[PDB]
């Protein structure tokens, strides 16, 4: 208790555990970050806004 | 301290003051809520979101 937050910078904390996703095919993640790369070596966010 | 927060229902809480507005012309409060009544005796929302 007390040393089991999750704190993102402008939202309602959560506790003790979540998830994080970390997907392939995004739409804005296609268009900017991943030009000239491919499915084994990408980039990708983990926010989901 | 401590007793001085604000909070709504998912976000991160607020303390010690803010501000709540009360404007009479938001569009979606014009379509549904405000049909058959004036500016003088009016329904409006408190939520931006």
């Amino acid at each position: 208790e007390g040393r089991n937050s999750i704190r993102y910078s402008e939202l309602s904390p959560l506790y003790d555990t979540t998830k994080l996703y970390l997907v392939d095919n995004k739409s804005a993640d296609i268009a900017s970050l991943n030009y000239q790369n491919d499915h084994s070596n990408f980039l990708t966010t983990v926010v989901q806004n």
